[PDB]
DNA sequence: AGGGACTTTCCGCTGGGGACTTTCC
DNA sequence: TGGAAAGTCCCCAGCGGAAAGTCCC
């Protein structure tokens, strides 16, 4: 019965089975914002759970609860708890309700439907960790604690006065807000020049380059007066998260007859931009 | 007997008595958590402290100077919630202090004595930073933490006079900043007007990138093929030519005066501790 | 051609005149549309019509008694920009009428005769919806539609006296609210035993109005003149006593305990979460 | 202490469900 | 007119971003 306590999946000819995982990410939203929604699955849906080996006819509870992830033995997260979505397009119907510090929801898992229940009303909140720290017996720590299991649990009832309780857990599950875009950061370059007409294809090798980064050659005054500036084409298909292929593009100047140094840079978006690399343009 | 509201309104001067701000505090100060230890006392641009004196004070006795920390806001002067003094204790803490509550507001409390003039200077003064959290939740504050982040240094003493009157002088200093400012920007260098030069140097070089703050500085640098830093100077710069995407300056002598052969350095710029831009090439020309 | 702009505030008299509403319209009565018939005219609760009247003119001429739609919100009284009176004319109609256009105003004058001792049924009155969509395409205006459906009948009587001078009385009616809608829905206070206590509160209230569910919730908040709804505590709504037309309210202590001067708050019935009646009135009392 | 690294709060955008309004019976 | 049904437009869950607050290294 008390949440944490050790409990296999499976027992006897019955046993509680995770038939659709959540996706591995899922940022949890505080009380102060509005509700982030319920934790989906890859394809876009929502997770799933059933019980196998029932015979009864009776329905039964799902409960579900926000628990650790950590190595240590499943115990309800002190810093988050399961958020109860409702309607607008939520079908499993769920009642909610607390067991000491941990609130938990609890859908049917009706025969009807070989006792599989769809889990599309559970959402995730954060409690703030000062307000549980200070909190006087917990001895845990909400920092960098952000990541979860979706717990799943039914009591199966024997007409023996006994009781099967089987537990269920997702897999671990990241709670917290994951930039938009990394700092992009050319290490290398297989190319320092070329002639004006360009052409050719430079191959840079760095970090966190996305196959949305992209390339724009300048070149400015002493003023800083950017006198030029010229986006070069990228090979998406080859692009790697270490390796970046593009097209040096076609100087300014086609006619010069002296080493022209201009500059260039990778950029994430529309703020996160590595730093000015060097390169040069020969004459004809 | 000396208890008279933070929230009552007092003056600077009265009479033959005034309570001036010899030596105000600097614009920003960052305010240290409670997780965290101290942050030092306030300081004075001088690079030392603050210092408060009473005038026009013609008897004899040990007055008692007391501090806390005001809004600094559009409304009228008083305690500011989220933050409070920190009683600094030790070594070159000069002036002694005594620390003490009201309401909720800590009020410190330093000796202000004749011999020396009835002035006093601020080091034993702190300024901690109380949680938005802890405040917001107090069944009364109706104020917010949000972006209230400018205090005030208020200073206020109690002169018993013999006509059994007691004068209350009351002072605060100008404006503090309690919010860290915006970390280090990496530093970016695009060009430079200058690529070797004799290596007596001292001629000045002009780079253009972005990022350069006059608190920025240049590091010189040579290392082996095994990148093992072999010397490293950091040059001069033109505080008042440099400017944002400009840097001024002056290339420091070379380690080895007398060499044959041209010798190819390095360079970088960078701002603060950390953020550093990558690499830039130089080369030193023999004698 | 002796309008005076409708805009003009004016008392309900002048010297030993006297300008009353002998009888009140109903608390509700739906308004019609242009693409309806008319949904008919104002009546008393008592099962008749509106009445008005005019005391202290000795004279014999028979004066006429303007009439318009105005707003019914916290700022002054203005023409309501999305009622317009109907003239309504028939058998059973007792009074005559004379319908004029000030502007984009459209008004009534019926008769104030004296042989009636200047009296007057108002039988004869309807009120008229206008579309939102035409009224906020009117290139000078900036009230919204959307929920702004309460209006008051306005009356409004010129007396000339025999000095030249013109007298002009004006006494509206008590709020009438004009959709099916919220008539329905949303709750109207309509009476309040209690106009103010001292600040610790626990004195009980009786409110007097329409659509009170055993869901119905009473607030009582505070706001700065910018609107900034500061303060905001919910008074345990007596579930006992209380009827579909009664409410005992205990009310709420004041956030500020030491105040000096009477603060003014406004409080308000709630049921569900948008219908909410309309801002009332209380102060409370420094101790 | 100087500088960040992780946690909260707060701002904006968007689509389909209501809240209201206006047309019908 | 009393009762709705059809029509319109506001509003907020759901998210994605990102600034302000706290507190480690």
């Amino acid at each position: 019965v008390p949440l944490e306590w050790p409990l296999s999946s499976q027992s006897g000819s019955y046993e509680l089975r995770i038939e659709v995982q959540p996706k591995p990410h899922h940022r949890a939203h505080y009380e102060t914002e509005g509700s982030r929604g319920a934790v989906k699955a890859p394809t876009g849906g929502h997770p799933v759970v059933q019980l196998h080996g029932y015979m009864e006819n009776k329905p039964l509870g799902l409960q579900i609860f926000i628990g650790t992830a950590d190595e240590r033995i499943l115990k309800p997260h002190a810093f988050y708890q399961v958020h109860r979505i409702t309607g607008k397009t939520v079908t499993t119907t769920s009642y909610e309700k607390i067991v000491g510090n941990t609130k938990v929801l609890e859908i049917p898992l009706e025969p009807k439907n070989n006792m599989r229940a769809t889990i599309d009303c559970a959402g995730i909140l954060k409690l703030r960790n000062a307000d549980i720290e200070l909190r006087k017996g917990e001895t845990d720590i909400g920092r960098k604690n952000t990541r979860v299991r979706l717990v799943f649990r039914v009591h199966i009832p024997e007409s023996s006065g006994r009781i099967v309780s089987l537990q269920t857990a997702s897999n671990p599950i990241e709670c917290s807000q994951r930039s938009a875009h990394e700092l992009p950061m050319v290490e290398r370059q297989d190319t320092d020049s070329c002639l004006v007409y360009g052409g050719q294809q430079m191959i840079l090798t760095g970090q966190n380059f996305t196959s949305e980064s992209k390339v724009v050659f300048t070149e400015k005054t002493t003023d800083g007066q950017q006198i030029w500036e010229m986006e070069a084409t990228v090979d998406k298909d080859k692009s790697q998260p270490n390796m970046l292929f593009v097209e040096i593009p076609e100087y300014r100047n086609k006619h010069i007859r002296t080493p022209v140094k201009v500059n260039f840079y990778v950029i994430n978006g529309k703020r996160k931009r590595s730093q000015p690399q060097h390169f040069t343009y020969h004459p004809v």
